[PDB]
């Protein structure tokens, strides 16, 4: 039932309700002659919504806001980008124009600026050291250490036992490393073990791209990273 990359036309966004007040958003982008899905999260915060990650570009993110308006009907008041790449910050300008307060760690904000990407406005304190966690409305934000990127955060929704890994967690059908240009391959398994140690109770683990699963996705990701290391 989870929407697959083959069912979403680029420019369109789907929502998938995981638990009471918890949804993933799924969009697609064309990249190098292939089409890739991408996930983010939506978490109900009283009578408002917290958005985790853009929908990978301005057009998709505008479509995301329209689909939230239509299907949920509560305002997106805050958004967090989990690292500085375009599948997470691309669309921040759209969100800001719509009155969404955008947030990222100071590490992510700096890297986005260096990369010429869109820059979330507000800085999230308390995430500078591996293993740091902070509460942000209805979620917990966790910096596990460098992995897919040096700034990558993961997000836990305690009420639903939902762990969103962003691009630091791969889906099971991904057997080779994705974009690792900005990755710390040497630290990535250690960072994943920090995630496992902090959220052993997680029931629903969402990768940055593709199908959700259980905590098996963490060991899967380590396997793929280590195999790539030994390439
Ligand atoms: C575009 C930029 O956002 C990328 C990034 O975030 O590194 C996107 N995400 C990933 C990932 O591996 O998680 C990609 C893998 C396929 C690309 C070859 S494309
Ligand atoms: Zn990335
Ligand atoms: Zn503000
Ligand atoms: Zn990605």
């Amino acid at each position: 039932e989870y929407p697959t990359v083959s069912e979403i036309p680029v420019g369109e966004v789907r929502l998938y309700q995981i638990a009471d007040g918890v949804w993933s958003h799924i969009a697609t982008q064309s990249f190098d002659g292939a089409v890739y899905p991408s996930n983010g999260l939506i978490v109900r915060d009283g009578d408002e919504l917290l958005l985790i990650d853009t929908a990978w570009g301005a057009k998709n993110t505008a479509a995301l806001l329209a689909e939230i308006e239509k299907q949920i009907g509560l305002p997106v008041t805050r958004a967090v980008s989990t690292h500085f790449h375009d599948d997470r910050v691309g669309g921040v300008d759209v969100l800001r124009a719509a009155g969404v307060a955008t947030y990222a760690s100071p590490s992510t904000r700096r890297l986005a600026e260096v990369e010429g990407n869109e820059i979330p406005t507000h800085s999230l304190e308390g995430l500078s050291s591996s293993g740091d966690a902070v509460r942000f409305g209805p979620v917990e934000l966790f910096y596990p250490g460098a992995a897919h990127s040096t700034d990558n955060l993961v997000v836990y929704v305690p009420s639903a036992s939902v762990l969103y890994g962003g691009c630091a967690i791969y889906e099971l059908s991904r057997t080779s490393a994705g974009n690792v240009a900005d990755a710390d391959l040497a630290e990535w398994p250690t960072s994943i073990e920090r995630i496992q140690q902090h959220y052993p109770e997680a029931q629903f683990v969402i990768p940055g791209h593709g199908l959700p699963g259980g905590l098996d996705l963490l060991k899967h990701t380590t396997n793929v990273v280590k195999a790539h290391t030994n390439r």
